Protein backbone atom coordinates (compact mmCIF):
# COMPACT_ATOMS: atom_id res chain seq x y z
CA UNK A 1 0.00 0.00 0.00
CA UNK A 2 1.07 3.62 -0.59
CA UNK A 3 2.03 5.72 2.46
CA UNK A 4 2.15 9.48 1.97
CA UNK A 5 5.19 11.18 3.53
CA UNK A 6 4.15 12.61 6.91
CA UNK A 7 6.96 15.14 6.81
CA UNK A 8 4.81 16.95 4.21
CA UNK A 9 2.36 17.74 6.98
CA UNK A 10 5.01 18.95 9.45
CA UNK A 11 4.62 22.53 10.63
CA UNK A 12 8.30 23.40 10.58
CA UNK A 13 9.54 21.79 7.38
CA UNK A 14 12.61 19.53 7.16
CA UNK A 15 16.08 21.03 6.71
CA UNK A 16 18.95 18.69 5.77
CA UNK A 17 21.38 21.47 4.87
CA UNK A 18 23.41 21.34 8.10
CA UNK A 19 24.11 25.08 7.68
CA UNK A 20 24.50 25.62 11.45
CA UNK A 21 24.91 23.40 14.51
CA UNK A 22 21.77 21.86 15.93
CA UNK A 23 19.58 24.36 17.72
CA UNK A 24 17.50 22.91 20.56
CA UNK A 25 13.81 23.35 19.74
CA UNK A 26 13.09 24.00 23.39
CA UNK A 27 11.28 27.26 24.09
CA UNK A 28 10.32 26.64 27.74
CA UNK A 29 12.31 25.17 30.59
CA UNK A 30 10.22 23.76 33.45
CA UNK A 31 11.94 22.39 36.53
CA UNK A 32 14.92 24.71 35.90
CA UNK A 33 17.82 25.36 38.29
CA UNK A 34 19.37 27.55 35.60
CA UNK A 35 17.69 30.12 33.36
CA UNK A 36 16.94 28.85 29.87
CA UNK A 37 18.69 31.92 28.44
CA UNK A 38 21.89 30.90 30.19
CA UNK A 39 21.41 27.43 28.71
CA UNK A 40 20.81 28.60 25.14
CA UNK A 41 24.06 30.49 24.58
CA UNK A 42 26.25 29.11 21.75
CA UNK A 43 29.73 27.69 22.39
CA UNK A 44 32.98 28.47 20.54
CA UNK A 45 35.06 25.92 18.58
CA UNK A 46 37.59 23.87 20.58
CA UNK A 47 33.37 22.54 17.06
CA UNK A 48 30.96 25.35 17.93
CA UNK A 49 27.58 24.09 19.08
CA UNK A 50 24.81 24.58 21.58
CA UNK A 51 25.03 22.89 24.94
CA UNK A 52 22.49 20.58 26.54
CA UNK A 53 19.83 22.90 27.98
CA UNK A 54 19.19 20.59 30.95
CA UNK A 55 22.83 19.63 31.51
CA UNK A 56 23.05 21.36 34.88
CA UNK A 57 19.75 19.97 35.96
CA UNK A 58 20.87 16.40 35.20
CA UNK A 59 24.13 16.91 37.09
CA UNK A 60 22.83 18.64 40.20
CA UNK A 61 19.11 17.83 40.56
CA UNK A 62 18.27 15.35 43.34
CA UNK A 63 16.59 11.97 42.70
CA UNK A 64 13.23 11.13 44.29
CA UNK A 65 13.60 9.41 47.72
CA UNK A 66 11.43 6.50 46.56
CA UNK A 67 14.02 5.31 44.02
CA UNK A 68 16.42 4.95 47.00
CA UNK A 69 14.37 2.51 49.08
CA UNK A 70 13.84 -1.21 48.65
CA UNK A 71 10.16 -1.45 47.88
CA UNK A 72 7.98 -4.45 47.13
CA UNK A 73 7.28 -5.07 43.48
CA UNK A 74 4.07 -3.79 41.88
CA UNK A 75 3.01 -6.21 39.15
CA UNK A 76 2.07 -5.00 35.68
CA UNK A 77 -1.66 -4.59 35.22
CA UNK A 78 -3.43 -7.48 33.57
CA UNK A 79 -3.05 -6.91 29.89
CA UNK A 80 -6.79 -7.33 29.39
CA UNK A 81 -8.00 -4.99 32.16
CA UNK A 82 -7.37 -2.05 29.86
CA UNK A 83 -6.99 -0.81 26.35
CA UNK A 84 -3.97 1.21 25.25
CA UNK A 85 -4.85 4.88 25.10
CA UNK A 86 -4.39 6.33 21.62
CA UNK A 87 -3.13 9.91 21.74
CA UNK A 88 -3.34 12.01 18.57
CA UNK A 89 -5.18 15.20 19.45
CA UNK A 90 -4.04 18.25 21.33
CA UNK A 91 -6.73 17.51 23.89
CA UNK A 92 -5.94 13.85 24.55
CA UNK A 93 -2.30 14.79 24.91
CA UNK A 94 -3.14 17.45 27.46
CA UNK A 95 -5.30 15.04 29.42
CA UNK A 96 -2.41 12.56 29.35
CA UNK A 97 -0.06 15.26 30.64
CA UNK A 98 -2.35 15.70 33.63
CA UNK A 99 -2.21 11.95 34.34
CA UNK A 100 1.56 11.82 34.11
CA UNK A 101 1.75 14.72 36.55
CA UNK A 102 0.24 12.43 39.19
CA UNK A 103 2.83 9.62 38.96
CA UNK A 104 6.08 8.92 40.82
CA UNK A 105 7.45 6.87 37.95
CA UNK A 106 6.62 6.28 34.25
CA UNK A 107 7.89 3.98 31.48
CA UNK A 108 8.79 5.47 28.10
CA UNK A 109 9.78 4.09 24.69
CA UNK A 110 9.80 5.20 21.03
CA UNK A 111 9.60 3.88 17.51
CA UNK A 112 11.90 5.49 14.89
CA UNK A 113 11.82 5.20 11.07
CA UNK A 114 14.85 5.85 8.85
CA UNK A 115 14.02 4.44 5.36
CA UNK A 116 11.93 7.35 4.01
CA UNK A 117 13.64 10.20 5.87
CA UNK A 118 17.25 11.43 5.80
CA UNK A 119 18.00 11.75 9.56
CA UNK A 120 14.86 9.85 10.56
CA UNK A 121 11.50 10.62 12.16
CA UNK A 122 9.98 9.54 15.48
CA UNK A 123 6.76 7.67 14.58
CA UNK A 124 5.43 6.59 17.96
CA UNK A 125 5.98 7.22 21.65
CA UNK A 126 4.94 4.73 24.31
CA UNK A 127 4.35 5.80 27.90
CA UNK A 128 3.16 3.57 30.75
CA UNK A 129 2.17 4.54 34.27
CA UNK A 130 1.41 1.95 36.95
CA UNK A 131 -2.22 2.18 35.81
CA UNK A 132 -2.35 2.71 32.01
CA UNK A 133 -0.45 2.48 28.70
CA UNK A 134 -0.43 5.41 26.27
CA UNK A 135 0.42 5.32 22.57
CA UNK A 136 1.34 8.76 21.22
CA UNK A 137 1.19 9.81 17.55
CA UNK A 138 4.47 11.72 17.30
CA UNK A 139 3.84 12.36 13.65
CA UNK A 140 0.64 14.33 14.19
CA UNK A 141 1.78 15.77 17.52
CA UNK A 142 5.38 16.67 16.62
CA UNK A 143 4.88 20.34 17.47
CA UNK A 144 2.86 19.71 20.63
CA UNK A 145 4.93 17.13 22.49
CA UNK A 146 7.26 19.62 24.21
CA UNK A 147 4.74 20.14 27.04
CA UNK A 148 5.82 16.76 28.38
CA UNK A 149 9.01 18.41 29.53
CA UNK A 150 6.96 19.32 32.59
CA UNK A 151 7.00 15.65 33.56
CA UNK A 152 10.12 14.41 31.69
CA UNK A 153 12.41 16.98 33.33
CA UNK A 154 10.68 16.69 36.72
CA UNK A 155 13.34 14.94 38.75
CA UNK A 156 10.91 13.55 41.34
CA UNK A 157 9.30 11.33 38.70
CA UNK A 158 11.42 8.48 37.47
CA UNK A 159 11.48 7.90 33.73
CA UNK A 160 12.14 4.26 32.96
CA UNK A 161 13.68 3.44 29.58
CA UNK A 162 15.32 0.27 28.38
CA UNK A 163 18.42 1.31 26.41
CA UNK A 164 17.71 5.04 26.11
CA UNK A 165 21.04 5.67 24.31
CA UNK A 166 19.49 6.63 20.96
CA UNK A 167 15.96 7.57 22.10
CA UNK A 168 17.43 10.46 24.15
CA UNK A 169 18.93 11.96 20.97
CA UNK A 170 15.71 11.49 19.00
CA UNK A 171 13.51 13.08 21.67
CA UNK A 172 15.71 16.15 21.42
CA UNK A 173 15.96 16.29 17.64
CA UNK A 174 12.23 15.93 16.84
CA UNK A 175 10.11 16.85 19.85
CA UNK A 176 12.46 19.02 21.85
CA UNK A 177 12.12 16.70 24.84
CA UNK A 178 14.71 16.06 27.58
CA UNK A 179 14.92 13.64 30.48
CA UNK A 180 15.90 14.42 34.08
CA UNK A 181 15.27 11.46 36.38
CA UNK A 182 16.29 8.67 34.01
CA UNK A 183 16.61 5.03 35.02
CA UNK A 184 17.90 2.82 32.14
CA UNK A 185 17.13 -0.87 32.76
CA UNK A 186 19.83 -1.82 30.25
CA UNK A 187 22.47 -0.42 32.58
CA UNK A 188 20.58 -1.98 35.47
CA UNK A 189 20.74 -5.38 33.81
CA UNK A 190 24.43 -4.91 33.16
CA UNK A 191 25.26 -3.90 36.73
CA UNK A 192 23.28 -6.89 37.94
CA UNK A 193 25.15 -9.19 35.56
CA UNK A 194 22.22 -10.89 33.79
CA UNK A 195 23.19 -13.30 30.95
CA UNK A 196 21.38 -11.04 28.49
CA UNK A 197 20.58 -7.32 28.46
CA UNK A 198 17.94 -7.05 25.78
CA UNK A 199 14.37 -5.95 26.32
CA UNK A 200 13.35 -9.27 24.78
CA UNK A 201 15.30 -11.12 27.44
CA UNK A 202 13.78 -9.17 30.28
CA UNK A 203 10.24 -9.43 28.94
CA UNK A 204 10.48 -13.17 28.48
CA UNK A 205 11.99 -13.71 31.88
CA UNK A 206 10.26 -11.27 34.30
CA UNK A 207 7.04 -10.80 32.35
CA UNK A 208 6.75 -14.03 30.35
CA UNK A 209 6.04 -12.15 27.16
CA UNK A 210 7.37 -13.53 23.93
CA UNK A 211 8.38 -10.96 21.41
CA UNK A 212 8.09 -11.71 17.72
CA UNK A 213 11.25 -10.75 15.87
CA UNK A 214 11.12 -8.14 13.05
CA UNK A 215 8.26 -5.73 14.01
CA UNK A 216 10.50 -2.74 14.83
CA UNK A 217 11.55 -3.29 11.21
CA UNK A 218 7.96 -2.54 10.21
CA UNK A 219 6.77 0.82 8.85
CA UNK A 220 5.48 2.72 11.87
CA UNK A 221 4.32 5.77 9.90
CA UNK A 222 1.28 3.90 8.71
CA UNK A 223 -2.01 4.86 10.20
CA UNK A 224 -3.90 3.25 11.55
CA UNK A 225 -1.59 0.92 13.44
CA UNK A 226 -2.13 -2.80 12.88
CA UNK A 227 -3.37 -4.72 15.90
CA UNK A 228 -0.14 -6.67 16.27
CA UNK A 229 1.87 -3.46 16.02
CA UNK A 230 -0.34 -1.77 18.57
CA UNK A 231 0.22 -4.65 20.99
CA UNK A 232 3.97 -4.92 20.44
CA UNK A 233 4.29 -1.15 20.97
CA UNK A 234 2.19 -1.28 24.14
CA UNK A 235 4.28 -4.28 25.25
CA UNK A 236 7.46 -2.21 25.26
CA UNK A 237 6.32 -0.17 28.22
CA UNK A 238 3.37 -2.16 29.67
CA UNK A 239 5.75 -4.33 31.64
CA UNK A 240 8.72 -2.10 32.32
CA UNK A 241 7.91 -0.42 35.64
CA UNK A 242 7.74 -3.78 37.46
CA UNK A 243 11.03 -4.75 35.89
CA UNK A 244 12.41 -1.47 37.27
CA UNK A 245 11.10 -2.42 40.75
CA UNK A 246 12.87 -5.72 40.65
CA UNK A 247 16.12 -4.41 39.19
CA UNK A 248 16.16 -1.38 41.49
CA UNK A 249 15.70 -3.51 44.61
CA UNK A 250 18.51 -5.87 43.70
CA UNK A 251 20.73 -2.93 42.83
CA UNK A 252 19.99 -1.53 46.29
CA UNK A 253 20.84 -4.91 47.78
CA UNK A 254 23.98 -5.48 45.66
CA UNK A 255 25.56 -2.07 46.39
CA UNK A 256 25.33 -1.12 42.71
CA UNK A 257 22.39 1.29 42.44
CA UNK A 258 24.55 4.43 42.58
CA UNK A 259 26.52 3.23 39.57
CA UNK A 260 23.40 2.70 37.44
CA UNK A 261 22.08 6.19 38.14
CA UNK A 262 25.43 7.63 37.03
CA UNK A 263 25.30 5.68 33.77
CA UNK A 264 21.71 6.75 33.36
CA UNK A 265 22.72 10.39 33.84
CA UNK A 266 25.43 9.94 31.18
CA UNK A 267 22.81 8.52 28.83
CA UNK A 268 20.43 11.41 29.56
CA UNK A 269 23.09 14.06 28.95
CA UNK A 270 23.71 12.78 25.40
CA UNK A 271 23.31 15.66 22.90
CA UNK A 272 22.00 15.70 19.36
CA UNK A 273 24.29 17.44 16.93
CA UNK A 274 24.76 17.32 13.16
CA UNK A 275 27.58 15.16 11.83
CA UNK A 276 29.46 18.09 10.28
CA UNK A 277 29.63 19.64 13.73
CA UNK A 278 30.64 16.39 15.44
CA UNK A 279 33.26 16.33 18.23
CA UNK A 280 36.94 16.10 17.31
CA UNK A 281 37.54 13.43 19.93
CA UNK A 282 35.41 10.25 20.07
CA UNK A 283 32.94 10.07 22.96
CA UNK A 284 29.88 8.16 24.15
CA UNK A 285 28.88 11.67 25.27
CA UNK A 286 27.90 12.94 21.81
CA UNK A 287 26.21 11.27 18.86
CA UNK A 288 26.46 12.44 15.27
CA UNK A 289 25.11 10.56 12.21
CA UNK A 290 28.44 10.14 10.34
CA UNK A 291 31.88 9.73 11.97
CA UNK A 292 34.13 7.17 10.23
CA UNK A 293 36.41 6.07 7.38
CA UNK A 294 35.28 6.09 3.74
CA UNK A 295 32.77 3.18 3.24
CA UNK A 296 33.51 2.89 -0.48
CA UNK A 297 36.78 1.11 0.21
CA UNK A 298 34.99 -1.93 1.72
CA UNK A 299 32.55 -1.93 -1.11
CA UNK A 300 35.24 -2.02 -3.79
CA UNK A 301 37.02 -4.90 -2.12
CA UNK A 302 33.74 -6.67 -1.41
CA UNK A 303 32.51 -6.57 -5.03
CA UNK A 304 36.09 -6.86 -6.31
CA UNK A 305 36.07 -3.57 -8.18
CA UNK A 306 39.20 -2.53 -10.15
CA UNK A 307 41.40 -0.24 -8.05
CA UNK A 308 41.19 2.68 -10.46
CA UNK A 309 37.56 3.45 -9.58
CA UNK A 310 37.74 5.10 -6.11
CA UNK A 311 36.54 8.41 -7.54
CA UNK A 312 33.68 6.80 -9.42
CA UNK A 313 32.70 5.04 -6.24
CA UNK A 314 33.13 8.23 -4.20
CA UNK A 315 31.21 10.27 -6.79
CA UNK A 316 28.21 7.96 -6.45
CA UNK A 317 28.40 8.21 -2.65
CA UNK A 318 28.22 12.03 -2.84
CA UNK A 319 25.37 12.15 -5.30
CA UNK A 320 23.31 9.66 -3.32
CA UNK A 321 23.83 11.60 -0.13
CA UNK A 322 23.01 14.94 -1.76
CA UNK A 323 19.96 13.51 -3.43
CA UNK A 324 18.88 11.83 -0.18
CA UNK A 325 19.21 15.13 1.64
CA UNK A 326 17.34 16.96 -1.12
CA UNK A 327 14.43 14.56 -1.23
CA UNK A 328 14.52 13.69 2.51
CA UNK A 329 15.12 9.95 1.96
CA UNK A 330 17.59 7.42 3.33
CA UNK A 331 20.59 6.75 1.13
CA UNK A 332 19.46 3.12 0.70
CA UNK A 333 16.03 4.17 -0.58
CA UNK A 334 17.78 6.29 -3.17
CA UNK A 335 20.29 3.56 -4.03
CA UNK A 336 21.35 0.54 -1.94
CA UNK A 337 25.14 0.03 -1.76
CA UNK A 338 24.62 -3.20 -3.68
CA UNK A 339 23.02 -1.27 -6.57
CA UNK A 340 25.86 1.25 -6.25
CA UNK A 341 28.28 -1.67 -6.47
CA UNK A 342 26.45 -2.89 -9.56
CA UNK A 343 26.78 0.48 -11.27
CA UNK A 344 30.52 0.61 -10.55
CA UNK A 345 31.15 -3.01 -11.47
CA UNK A 346 29.29 -2.96 -14.78
CA UNK A 347 29.65 0.75 -15.70
CA UNK A 348 26.66 1.20 -17.97
CA UNK A 349 27.08 4.34 -20.05
CA UNK A 350 23.57 4.82 -21.46
CA UNK A 351 20.06 5.01 -19.95
CA UNK A 352 19.16 1.51 -21.05
CA UNK A 353 22.31 0.09 -19.44
CA UNK A 354 21.56 1.72 -16.11
CA UNK A 355 17.95 0.76 -15.93
CA UNK A 356 18.37 -2.78 -17.27
CA UNK A 357 20.98 -3.65 -14.66
CA UNK A 358 20.68 -7.19 -13.46
CA UNK A 359 19.97 -5.81 -9.99
CA UNK A 360 17.07 -3.81 -11.30
CA UNK A 361 17.06 -0.23 -10.06
CA UNK A 362 15.42 2.11 -7.62
CA UNK A 363 13.01 4.86 -8.50
CA UNK A 364 15.75 7.44 -7.99
CA UNK A 365 18.14 5.64 -10.30
CA UNK A 366 15.49 5.39 -13.06
CA UNK A 367 14.79 9.09 -12.80
CA UNK A 368 18.47 10.01 -12.92
CA UNK A 369 19.62 7.28 -15.31
CA UNK A 370 21.08 9.72 -17.85
CA UNK A 371 22.92 11.68 -15.18
CA UNK A 372 24.30 8.43 -13.80
CA UNK A 373 25.39 7.25 -17.23
CA UNK A 374 27.12 10.60 -17.83
CA UNK A 375 28.79 10.40 -14.44
CA UNK A 376 30.01 6.93 -15.38
CA UNK A 377 31.01 7.80 -18.97
CA UNK A 378 33.21 10.61 -17.77
CA UNK A 379 34.97 8.31 -15.34
CA UNK A 380 35.59 5.79 -18.15
CA UNK A 381 36.83 8.56 -20.44
CA UNK A 382 38.84 10.11 -17.62
CA UNK A 383 40.29 6.74 -16.55
CA UNK A 384 41.59 6.15 -20.10
CA UNK A 385 42.62 9.70 -20.81
CA UNK A 386 43.94 10.33 -17.28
Amino acid sequence: KRVEKPQLKFKSPIDNSESHPFIPLLKEKPNALKPLSESLRLVDDDPSHYPHPYEYEIDHQEYSPEILQIREEIPSKSWDDSVPIWVDTSTELESMLEDLKNTKEIAVDLEHHDYRSYYGIVCLMQISTRERDYLVDTLKLRENLHILNEVFTNPSIVKVFHGAFMNIIWLQRDLGLYVVGLFDTYHASKAIGLPRHSLAYLLENFANFKTSKKYQLADWRIRPLSKPMTAYARADTHFLLNIYDQLRNKLIESNKLAGVLYESRNVAKRRFEYSKYRPLTPSSEVYSPIEKESPWKILMYQYNIPPEREVLVRELYQWRDLIARRDDESPRFVMPNQLLAALVAYTPTDVIGVVSLTNGVTEHVRQNAKLLANLIRDALRNIKNT
